[PDB]
């Protein structure tokens, strides 16, 4: 469980990181090899956020730290530069991760196969990526789609009762969306946001 | 360029890795974030055996060492293991960016859509990795030379910097050929020899 939001709203790095870090694995629940450079990525992005932190744990003790830290030592390269750029995209897997298990938990889904994954999944992605990814980037995706497990199957990896493994999974939910909202708004709210595609 | 092949035909680890290191930046040439997961993948082998070799030198002096080593430590595992199975998948990675050089060099081409490489990738593809991948990957390959480039900016941009003719550029990589062709032979033949191949799909 990541520690709940604090008043002031602001997420300590050290610790932000060390929770994360337990998340890529969720796309080996998704049980295919399709599905390793997704979480080859995520991890990228955390190491090379972690990276920075090390070389000034003081200075970026927060993820706030970092944005504006970064933007006075790169001027006109900020925001694509650097941890604000790493985080930049972790911020769009994690809301991935979360509208993907939110839906499920939420039971929506495809009446006629219930036990496929490809309404939620789909949902997540146009929810958290579609927008910065070109066709062809689309077009991977809905090839990778074929690849996904069942639900019933990405439920047990995830793992003790089905029933309960989507309770834990709301109990998850609850401060990850809380921090990940407060990322986005951070990023919006400095205008550290871009637009461009892959 | 790569050291030339001894007469023992032995290939030795520290150079070897040295020189395919200069490769994964190859496919940052062909211009788009497409193609990343492949650079990742191929640098990926090289720093496993890199860890593996630094561990001893010595008892890994060869790539044929690694696979003589590493089947006695790991038993029933070996192939399937550390820089034995590292290198099997360098070697059809390798093998592909010999394959479509060498192709692009030769012509081939298509020219009902003339300057367009689907078809040089392609035959290296089939040549060098097609069978250890499903139907999923396959269809993903479909997708992603969607994002290849022209011919005249891939060879741009593997010069880039140097100036440079077309003609030049392509004799340039005519040399290199030579000691890459070779070595990335030899490392198959070891394979087949060691009984150390495998030919699960992906
Ligand atoms: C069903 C489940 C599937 C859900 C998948 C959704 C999540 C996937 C999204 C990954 C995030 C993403 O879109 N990344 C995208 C942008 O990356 C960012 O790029 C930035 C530069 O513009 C930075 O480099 C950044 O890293 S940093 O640390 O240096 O800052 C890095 O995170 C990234 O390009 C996409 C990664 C997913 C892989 C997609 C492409 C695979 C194609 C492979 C073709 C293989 C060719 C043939 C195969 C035989
Ligand atoms: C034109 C250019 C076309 C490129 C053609 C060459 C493609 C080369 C692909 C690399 C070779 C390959 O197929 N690798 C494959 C096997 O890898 C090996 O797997 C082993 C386990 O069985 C080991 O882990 C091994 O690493 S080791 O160091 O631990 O031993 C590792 O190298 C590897 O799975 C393929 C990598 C290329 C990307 C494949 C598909 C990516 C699709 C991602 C979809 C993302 C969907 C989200 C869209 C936003
Ligand atoms: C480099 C992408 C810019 C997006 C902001 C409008």
């Amino acid at each position: 469980l990541l520690k709940p939001l604090p008043a002031d709203k602001q997420i300590e790095t050290g610790p932000f990181l060390e929770a994360v870090s337990h998340l890529p694995p969720f796309f080996d629940c998704l049980g295919s090899p399709v599905f390793t450079p997704i979480k080859a990525d995520i991890s990228g992005n955390i190491t090379k956020i972690k990276a920075v932190y090390d070389t000034n744990p003081a200075k970026f003790r927060t993820l706030q730290n970092i944005l504006e830290v970064e933007k006075e030592m790169y001027g006109a390269e900020w925001p694509k530069v650097g941890a604000t750029l790493a985080l930049m995209w972790l911020k769009r897997g994690l809301r991935f991760i979360q509208v993907f298990l939110q839906s499920i938990c939420d039971g929506e889904r495809d009446e006629n196969h219930p036990n496929l994954i490809r309404v939620n999944a789909t949902k997540a992605y146009e929810m958290a990526l579609k927008k910065y990814h070109g066709w062809i980037v689309q077009k991977i995706f809905q090839a990778a789609l074929y690849a996904a497990p069942y639900k019933s199957d990405f439920l047990k990896a995830l793992s003790v009762t089905e029933e309960e493994c989507l309770e834990k999974i709301r109990l998850f939910l609850v401060n990850y969306t809380a921090t990940i909202d407060v990322i986005y708004e951070m990023y919006t709210q400095m205008n550290a946001e871009l637009n461009y595609k892959v």
